[PDB]
């Protein structure tokens, strides 16, 4: 059964051991003592843990067991942050996708099985709280990318999969935030109303559980939360940062029947004005770690600022010959050479540390 208020309030946020391992290994490669110590600070900053392949589902059991042990030893309630990211025909508007499930090869049923595997892990550990981001780069495509044949082909599956995930996770008391793009995607004035209609419909069809807490924005992106001067890349869009986007969208959601709350990724938002084109997302060069996760947010509608994408993990390879190569990863403002998506990108992590804003302390 749901509890009232902000679901993050009063919880210690479980620190990803996956990311801590990566950061420890990264700092070991850094020669300057001060920079090494700053890098090590990063493992103390909570991130979301991604379930982007079904092989990772048993790792959820391990993290929940670990959070349970910490809670038992210390008496401090733990909250585990996860990402559900494995829809069939994933990333339908992208030049390439790493998603393992295809609609043509039983992808819808395989997706339901993936959700069931996550649910079976969660069922083992009921004493810890979970916040889940549901399916980055999915339903936002239905708002703006229906010109893409793969997106029209994926619409039914995206809606079905997201609704199945929300119903399954809400049954287990997980607090979900559905991915809702970012200011440069859904924040354009023309996209606000169809976004509000679509997300309110998903909330309805998922059964209006209060565990469906709201929407997640800026996932794996680089937008400011609130910029004093707009990024030149945002020209033409009045809603040029995430707070502007959310302030424009939230009232329309409410009119459409859902008083949604929000979380906002700021993990790679420390440096603004680093893009040639707003749609450039892959390993954007010179990004810095951004605002630290906090419940001190600029609006009652925003539950938390979070780090969803774990900075340092690559967005995609720059090898043009690689099977899953995405042309976005070869843009002039992308950091190259870059390794496979999700794998450690040392040079990129070093720049995230150097460029952190606010700066990292040793």
């Amino acid at each position: 059964v749901p509890s009232t208020g902000n679901p993050f309030e009063g919880y210690d946020i479980y620190l990803s051991p996956y990311y801590a391992e990566e950061v420890e290994a990264a700092a070991a490669m850094i020669d300057d003592p001060v920079l090494k110590a700053k890098a090590l600070k990063v493992k103390e900053i909570p991130t979301f843990i991604w379930f982007d392949v079904v092989r990772k589902t048993p790792d959820l059991g391990r993290y929940l067991a670990d959070a349970t042990a910490i809670q038992q030893r210390t008496g401090r309630k733990q909250l585990v942050q996860i990402v559900v990211y494995d829809l069939p025909d994933r990333d339908c508007a992208a030049a390439a996708s790493n998603g393992e499930f295809s609609l043509a090869d039983g992808g819808m049923e395989k997706y339901k099985d993936y959700v069931d595997r996550l649910a079976s892990e969660i069922r083992k550990y009921p004493d810890v709280r979970i916040v889940a981001v549901i399916e980055p780069d999915s339903l936002a495509n239905m708002v703006t990318n229906m010109n893409v044949a793969k997106c029209r082909g994926a619409e039914a599956a995206y809606k079905e999969g997201v609704i199945y995930a929300l119903r399954q996770l809400s049954a287990l008391g997980v607090y979900s935030y559905v991915d809702a793009g970012h200011a440069g995607w859904l924040g354009w004035n023309a996209n606000l109303a169809p976004s509000a209609r679509l997300f309110a419909q998903i909330y309805k069809d998922a059964g209006r559980s209060a565990f469906i807490r709201g929407l997640a924005t800026n996932v794996s992106n680089y937008n400011a939360l609130s910029a004093t001067t707009r990024d030149p890349v945002t020209q033409g869009n009045d809603n040029y940062d995430e707070l502007r986007f959310i302030n424009a969208l939230a009232p329309l959601l409410r009119n459409e029947g859902w008083d949604a709350k929000f979380i906002v990724d700021q993990g790679r938002s420390g440096v603004q004005n680093i893009r040639q084109e707003w749609g450039n997302w892959c390993n954007v060069y010179g990004a810095g770690f951004g605002m630290r996760p906090t419940l001190n947010t600029p609006s009652s509608a925003i539950d938390a600022i979070v780090w969803i994408k774990p900075g340092g993990e690559a967005d995609g390879t720059s090898d043009t010959s690689a099977p899953r190569y995405d042309t976005h990863c070869g843009k002039s403002d992308s950091h190259k050479p870059a390794p496979e998506a999700g794998t450690w990108f040392q040079e990129y992590f070093v720049n995230l540390v150097k460029n952190a804003n606010p700066p990292l302390a040793a």
